[PDB]
């Protein structure tokens, strides 16, 4: 219980630097990435009792996944991977780590004063992604 509460509510993408490097490192290709760089989603967090819910909103896609602590899913994502993920909460911050066709790729979700920061990471290649409350 309280596990997630400073993530709970409803977020607002207000930056993103470096994501078309992190969407070309991920094997995104051009059309996507072009509609999906424009996109400004909105993210919204819930938890009920052991299941956390994000919710990502946006012209491009709406997409949702629920899950349990350290428990692996199946995830579609916004360019259409078919993924094996696994979210685990590592001192205050979730870990989402997406797994397919040999490939990884870890998402950092840090709540950080007012904002919330997501980190993309691809091999070498970061993108940092800043919400704030919506
Ligand atoms: O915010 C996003 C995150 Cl975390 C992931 C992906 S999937 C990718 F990176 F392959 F593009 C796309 C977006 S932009 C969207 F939310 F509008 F879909
Ligand atoms: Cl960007």
């Amino acid at each position: 219980s309280h596990m997630c509460d400073a993530f709970v509510g409803t977020w607002k993408l207000v930056s993103s630097e470096n994501f078309d490097d992190y969407m070309k490192e991920v094997g995104v290709g051009f059309a996507t990435r072009k509609v999906a760089g424009m996109a400004k989603p909105n993210m919204i967090i819930s938890v009920n009792g052991d299941v956390i819910t994000i919710k990502s909103e946006s012209t491009f896609k709406n997409t949702e996944i629920s899950f349990i602590l350290g428990q692996e899913f199946d995830e579609v994502t916004a360019d259409d991977r078919k993924v094996k993920s696994t979210i685990t909460l590592d001192g205050g911050v979730l870990v989402h780590v997406q797994k397919w066709d040999g490939k990884s790729t870890t998402i950092k979700r840090k709540r950080e004063d007012d904002k919330l920061v997501v980190e993309c990471v691809m091999k070498g290649v970061t993108s940092t992604r800043v919400y704030e409350r919506a």
